[PDB]
C-alpha cells in the first residue's frame, strides 16, 4: 500500500525544461518514480498548475495497495486535465509493483523486445544550421531522423531536401506540428515525393480538431499520416479510427498516461493501425517511462525519445542502458 | 524459461444431459514452477474438436519452449497463430500467466490489475419443457443466485411463456436472456417486445441473430428495449472492432475460449473506448478452467455480468481452481 | 449411399516437401469418389495433424447419404469450417462420385462451360538473379502467364518485376504481395511499376487480411485491378468485400471455401461486377483436379493459378484431366 | 446436342391462362419440356410477343451439347425481355439433361428435400367471400394460406382478421401486390398485429421501384417484409441486399429464369436473406419447374406454387407428386 | 380521338456493316407507326428496336399490334397524357412506346397547326449532330474520320471498347487528322473500370480532349461508372445504364455520371420529358443519341431536341449511316426546323 | 410575339381573418392577351407586392419580341426572376394562356390534358376551438369532403381542435399544415395523439422549420401519417434535395413559389422517385387560381388540391377559365 506521494519541481537546462516529478512510497519501503513533463500547448497545462495539486493527489492514491493498480488507473484517469501528471502517477505505481514483484516495468508489460531504437531531432533554424545538425546526428549513428517543419512550406520543401542529400541511409520523419491546411500539407508531401525522398511518417500536418483534415491529407499523401495533438486519449483514436483518418498515431505518455496509452495500443492493433512513441520534454528519469512502456508492448515501428539527450543531467537516473541510437534493459 | 509443455485430455460428467471433453495445459518451467490452463473446445462455436487439439500437442510445444514467461507477450504473439485452435490458444497464453505469477510472487488477477476482489456469477436454466425450466429457475433461486441466464431460441411463443413462468418464481432476480442465434430479425424484436409489455426486465439480450449477421444484430439492437449483446458474432479484437464501427450492439459477451488472453484484454480496452457494456462467458471448463475466467474477471473488472458456471455444472470430487466459490460469489485467498 | 470415408496422410516432395490429406468416398454401389485437402496454417489455420484426426467424425457426418443429395452433404460438412480443406475434400468427391453414378464428369455437372484452360506458373521470393531465371524457363516452357510473389522488401520487388518483365516480353503478370506491404507501400508499388510501362493484370491481396478499408484505398489509386485472397474465405467474407466496394478481384481457392462457398462466391461475383481467378495451395495432381473441374465447369475465371502440382514430384499422374503445358482440358 | 426446339400456345381454362410450352430435343430422341407462363404487368411480356421470336430461340442454341448447359444459359440471359420463355428454355434444358444422365432435375440441383408444401391463394373478393375461400381451403388441408389485399387497407384489414378467425392453425402469406403506400403499407401491418394475427410473409406492399419505401416497411413492419415485383434479376437482388431493404426475396421462375435463380438463391444464403417461391400462371407442367427447383435447394421457407391447381387439365402432366398440399419425388 | 392504328414493318440497309463492341449490323428492320384521327389527320412514328439494349425483337413488336389498337383507340390526343400514361405499360417493347407517343403528338401538332418541337418548347432552331465511326483496323477508322470531317462534321463519335490498346492507337490518329473538331468516345460496356480509366488517361496524355467518354463499363455496375468518373479527366456518360427515368434517378443519387445519353429508343417520350428535367434539376448535361432509326424515326428525335433544346450534343446520324422521310431540315451536319 | 406586359396592382377583400395580388397581362401582335397572377408572399418567398410593381419595366424588356411558340425560351429567361417567384409563376402561365389561345386550345390541353375535374378542400383557419368546429361544419355541409385544418401554436389546442374537428365532420380526410410552428418532438407528438384517438391525417403539411430537412426526415420517421414538405420545396433543386435525403412522403407545390417552370421539373422529379403530391396556392383570386386549376387538371399530378385562396375572397365576377362545380373544378 502507498504511504506517501511526492511532487517535485525539478528543471533540466538545454543545450530549460520544467518538469513535475512524482514519488510514491509503499509501506514496504519500496519506492516508485514517474515525471511528468507538461505541455501548455499540447494538453492546455502549467507546471505551477500541476505542483498545486499535490495534495489532492496524495488524498486520491494514498492507501491503496499498488497490486490493484487498476484501482489507481481508474482514480488518475480523472486527473484528464493533468495528463502528464497522470502519466507520472500512473508510471511511479508500476516502478513500485515492478520492485515488490523482483522485475522490471518492461517485463510487468509483456517484456517483447530486448532493445528499441531513437531517432534524433533537427529542429527549425535556417536550412544551413539544420543540415548542420542532421549531419552531426547521422555522424553520432541515427538513421531515423524526426524533421520538424509547419511555419514556410516553400522553406520546409527545401530543407528536408537538403537533410536527406546529406543523410543518405537513414529513414525521416516529419511534423509540422499542425502548421499546415489540407492543401499545403498535400502539396509539401507530394514535392518532397517527386525529389524522389521517402517520409516514413508525415506527423500531424494540420490542426488538432481537424480530423477530416487529416483524412484528407492521408488519401492524397503517398507517405504514412500520423495523429499527434489530435490523439491525446483512447476516446479521440477510437473516432480517429471510426473516420479512418490516419496510418498512424503517436503516442505520448504525456498525453494520455499509462491507462490511455495501454487502450491505444489494443485499439491501434485492433484495426490496421501503426504507432510510434514520442515525447514531451522528459529527461532520462522521464524517458525512462517510455523507454519501458515502448520496450514491453513492443506496439511502436518508430520511437522519437530524445528529450533526455536534449538536457544536461549531473548523472543518468533512467533504469534502461542508452547505447548510441539505441535503448536496452539489463 | 519454459523447458516442457503438455497437452492431457480430461473429461467431466454433468448432471443432467452429458460430458464435456477439455484438453487441460501444463507448462514447466527451468525455475520448477508449473502453469496450468484448460481448453474447454467448441464445434458450433469456434470449429474446434478435442481430437484436432490434442493432435497438435508436439507442435504447441515447438512453438513456446525455450522462451522465458517474462516475455510473455512474445508467447501471445506467437500462439495468436493458433487462431483455429482459440480454445487451446487461452489455456496456453493463461497457462503462461499462471506460471508467470507465482515466479513473481503473486496471483494472475493481480497481474491483470487487481481491480476486484469479488464477483458473482449467473446460474443456467437450460431449454427443457416450461414446468422443468421453472423448477430449474426455483431451485436456482432457492441456491442464492440472482442473475439466472435463460436459454431460449427454438421456440417464440414457449420460450416468452418460459420467460414468464421463470420470473413470477424469482423475483428479486435479474435476468440473462441467450436467444443463440435461433431467432430471425423479426422474431428476436417480438420476443423482446412481447417480454417487455409483460413488464419483464431483461439486463442482458445475447445473440439472437445468426453470427454472420451484424446487420441483423444492429436490427434488433434498435428496437429491442433490452441491451442486445454479440457472442458467437464476437470471437476476436477484430470482429469487435467491426461491431463497434457497425454501431450493431450494446453489449460483448466475452469467452477466452473464442477470444484467447491476448484479444480479451483487447476487447476490454476496445469496449471501455467506445461505449460498450461487458459480460463474461464460458464453454465447458471444470473448475481449474473456470479459474482462467474468474482471474481475468477479477484483475481487469471490465464485466457487469459474469456467466461463470460451467463448473457447477459438472461432477469433480476436488476443487481445483485458483479462487473461492462462495454460493454465486467468487474471491481470491 | 456413402458406406465409407477414409482420410490418408500423403506426403508429396518439391522440385526446389507438401503434406495433404487424401479422402476417398466409398458408394454401396462400389464407385469410390477422390478429394484431397491441403491445408494452410497460415490461411486456414489449419494443421495436417489435425485433420487426420477427425477422421472418424467426418466419416460419422455423412456415412449412409445418398450422393444423389449432395446438398444435404454439402450443407453438413459446411459445419467444417475450422478444417476447410477437409470440407473441399470430401465435397469434390461427393462429386467425383456423383458424376460417376450418373455417367458423366464433374466439370459437366457443373456446367461444362469451358472446355480448355490456362495457368499461370509462379516465380518465387529469390535474388533477382535466381527469379529472373525462374521467369526465364517458365516463358521458356510456353507459359504465358506468369505469377510474381512479392512483399518482403519493396525497392527489390519493384526492382524484381522489372527485371522479370524484361526478359518475359509477351506474357502477363499476376502479382501477390500476401499482406506484406502497408496501403501506402502497397500504392507506391503498383505506382512504380506503372511507371516503368508494365502492366498487371492482378495485383492480389497487397495489405493484410482484416484490413478491407486497406484493400479498397488501394483499389482506388492502384491502376491495376486489386484482389482479395486472404481476405476471401467464404461466402460472407466476399458478400461483405462486395457491400464494402474492396477490390476489383477475389481469388478463390477451394482449399478456403470448399465446394458450397466456392459456388455461392461465383454467384454473387457474377452479380456484382467482381472478376474472379482461381488459385491454389499445394496441392498434388489428383487434388489440383479438383479446381480445373471447377474451372472448366464454371468457366467464371479470367485467371488460374494451378501450378501446385506442376512443382511437385509424382510417380504417376493422377488427375482426371490433361495437363498440355500451361493448358488444361478435359477427355 | 440440341436438334430442335419449339414452341407452342397452350391455353389452361380457370375454375384463362394462355402459355407457351416448349419443346427440346435432343439427339439421342430424348425430350426436354418447359413451360413460359408470362407476365404483362410484371415482366412487360405479351404471349404473343413470345410466340413470334420461336425461330430466334431455336438459332440460338440448337447444336449445344446439354451437358454444357452453362453455355445455354447464358445465351439465354440475352432474352431478358422474354424471362418466361428464358426459363421455359433453361429448365427444357435441365429436364432433357437430367434424362441422359438417369436422375431427375431436383437432384441434379442439390436433391435437398423430399417433400415440400404449398400454400393456396385466396384472391379479391368481398369481406365475405374471401372467408368462404379461406374455409374450403382450410379444409383441403392447406396450413399455409396466401391472402391477396391492397385496393382497400381498410377492408384488407378486417378480411384478414375475419380469415384468421376461421383458419385457426394456419401461417398467413400477404401479397399487396404494390398496392400500398409507405404509410398505409405500416399501419396495414401495425393493424393486423394489435389484433393478435401473425403474417408470415408481408410481399411487396409498395411499388416496384421503391426500394427506399420496402425498407421503411421492413423498419416498421413487425412481420418479415418480401421483394417480389422489385427482385426480378439476381441484379435487383444485389441492390436490395446492398440497401438492406428487406427480409425476403420471392424468386420466380419466370421473372428469374433458371439462371439468376440460382444466382439469388446463393445471394440470399449469403447475406441473411430468406425465401420463398411463387409462380405466375403455370400449368401442372410449369409447376413441375418450380417443384423440381425447390425440391432440389432446398432453399425456400414457404412456397407459393399453386397456379396449376386454379386451372382444370384432364391430365396431369407434372413430373412430381401432388398429395393434398404437399409435393414429392417419385 | 384515335379511330387506327396500324404497324408496318420497313428495312432499311445501312452502307456498309456498323461494327461496336460486341455488334455488327448491316440492317435495320424498323417498324414504322400509323395513327389516324377521326378528323382524317395521320400521325407516324417509327420503332428502332434494339436486342442488345433493350431485350426487344422485331418479330414480337408487329405480333402486338393489336393490344397498341387496343390500348389507345378512341382517346382523344388531346389528352396525350393519358396515351403517354398507358403506354408506359409496354416497357418491354420501349422502342414501340416511343414511336406511338410520338406518332399522337405528331398527329396532335397537326391538329393544332403547329409542329411538334413547339409542342415542346420550341427552345432552338436550330441542332448540330455528329457522325459516327464504327470499329474496324486503325487504317480503316482514320479514312472513315477524314471522310466525315470533310463532309462538315466537327463532332465526330468514335466507338472502342474491343482493344484497349488499338483504341487508344486508333483515337490518337483520328485526332490528328480532324483538328479542329470535339469527339465522342462510346466503349459500350467494353471496358473494365481499370481498362475505363487507362483509355481515358492515355488519351489525356497525348493531349486530346474527349468531350464525352459514353458507357465505358457493364450496364448493372453504377460503382463502377462512378470509379471511372472520378478518375477520368473527360465527362463520363450513361447510356445503356439509362434507359427509365428511375434508371436516372438512381443515377443521380449515387452520383455516378456527368452525362446521360438520352434515346428515345429506350425511354419513349414520356421518360425522356422525365429525365430531362431531372437532369436540369440535378446538374447532369445531356446528350441524344439513336439507333437504327431512318429519317422519319430521327425526326422524332430532331423535333424533341430543337423543342427542349436541353442537349450539348446530339448523336442523330442514323439515317445518314442508311428520299427524305422527315419533318425538318438536313442541312449538312445541322438540323433545323421548316 | 410579345408586344407588350403590363403588371396592375389588384386588391381583393377577404370576408374573414385582403389580398393584394400583381395581376400580368400579356400582348400578342395578334392582339391575343394572355393572363396570369402573382399572388406574393413576404414570409414564403420574401416578396413584397411594392417590389414587383416596380421591375414592371424589367419583366416587358425581357421577353418583348419573343414569340409564345419558344415559350421554352420564355421559361428559361424568367427563371431569372427567382427572388419574384410569383411574378415568374404570373409570366409563365400567362405566357402559356395567349400560346394556347392562338392554337385553338386551352393550357391544360397543352399541359397533357390528363384529367377532367379535380377537387379542392377548404380552410379551417388558426381559432378557439369552437370557432374552429364551427368553419369546420359549414364547409363539411357545403360538400368538402377534405378539410385542410391549419396548426401550429398551440399544440396541445391543435390536438384538441382536431379531435373536435373529426366529430363534426364525419366522412371527410384532413389534410394538417402545422407551417413550421413545431419543434421534432413537437411535431411527432400531435401525430401520435391525434393517432391515438383513431383519427388519420392525409397530409401532414411542413411541421417544423424549413432549413431543417433532418427535421422533415425525422418527423417523416416516426409519423404514422404523410409527411409533405411546403416552405422546404420551393424550386426544382429544393425538391431534388428532398429526394435525395428522403425527408419527405410529399412535396406541396405552389405556383407562386416554382412558377411553372420548376412545378413541371418537380412533377417529373416526384414521379420519378416514388414522392407523392398535392398542389396548394397563396392568395390568388379566381384569375390566379385557373392558373393551378389547368396545371392540375392538365398534369393530373396531384392527390390532393387546396386550392380556395378564391373561394375566401369575394368577387362580384369569376375570372378564371375553368367551370368552379361546388367543391369540384373542371373546365368546358
Ligand atoms: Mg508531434
Ligand atoms: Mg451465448
Ligand atoms: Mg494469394
Ligand atoms: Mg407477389
Ligand atoms: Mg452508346
Ligand atoms: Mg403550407
Amino acid at each position: 500500500r502507498i504511504v506517501n506521494v511526492k511532487l517535485s519541481l525539478k528543471r533540466y537546462e538545454y543545450e530549460e525544461s520544467r518538469n513535475v516529478e512524482v514519488e510514491i512510497v509503499l509501506e514496504s519501503g519500496v519506492k516508485g518514480y514517474g515525471e511528468a513533463s507538461p505541455s501548455f500547448r499540447v494538453n492546455g497545462e502549467r507546471v505551477e498548475a500541476l505542483l498545486a495539486i499535490e495534495n489532492a493527489v496524495r488524498e486520491m492514491i494514498t492507501g491503496i495497495d499498488v497490486r490493484n493498480y487498476a484501482r489507481i488507473f481508474e482514480i488518475t484517469d480523472r486527473l484528464f486535465g493533468f495528463p502528464s501528471l497522470k502519466a507520472a502517477v500512473q508510471f511511479a505505481t508500476l516502478d513500485a509493483l515492478s520492485q515488490e514483484l523482483g522485475t522490471q516495468v518492461c517485463y510487468l508489460l509483456g517484456g517483447k523486445r530486448d532493445e528499441i531504437e531513437t531517432d534524433k531531432t533537427v529542429g527549425i533554424d535556417t536550412v544551413e544550421n539544420r543540415v548542420k545538425e542532421a549531419k552531426k546526428i547521422f555522424e553520432e549513428g541515427f538513421r531515423v531522423i524526426k524533421i520538424k517543419v509547419g511555419e514556410n512550406l516553400k522553406e520546409d520543401i527545401e530543407a528536408v531536401e537538403e537533410i536527406a542529400k546529406v543523410t543518405r541511409g537513414a529513414k525521416y520523419i516529419v511534423d509540422a506540428n499542425m502548421g499546415y491546411t489540407q492543401k499545403e500539407a498535400v502539396e509539401f508531401a507530394r514535392a518532397v515525393y517527386q525529389k524522389g525522398i521517402d517520409i516514413a511518417v508525415y506527423e500531424q500536418p494540420v490542426r488538432r480538431e481537424d480530423i477530416e483534415g487529416l483524412k484528407f491529407v492521408r488519401f492524397h499523401s503517398p507517405f504514412p499520416v500520423a495523429a499527434d495533438e489530435s490523439a491525446r486519449t483512447k476516446f479521440d483514436v477510437m473516432r480517429l479510427v471510426k473516420e479512418e483518418a490516419v496510418d498512424y498515431v503517436n503516442i505520448k505518455l504525456m498525453k494520455s498516461g499509462i491507462s490511455d496509452a495501454l487502450a491505444i495500443v489494443e485499439i491501434a492493433e485492433s484495426s490496421g493501425l501503426k504507432l510510434m512513441i514520442g515525447c514531451m520534454g522528459e529527461s532520462s528519469l522521464g524517458i525512462n517511462q517510455s523507454v519501458h512502456f515502448a520496450l514491453g508492448t513492443g506496439a511502436f515501428e518508430f520511437h522519437d525519445l530524445d528529450s533526455h539527450l536534449m538536457l544536461k543531467e549531473e548523472v543518468f537516473r533512467g533504469k534502461f542502458i542508452q547505447d548510441g541510437p539505441r535503448m536496452r534493459v539489463k
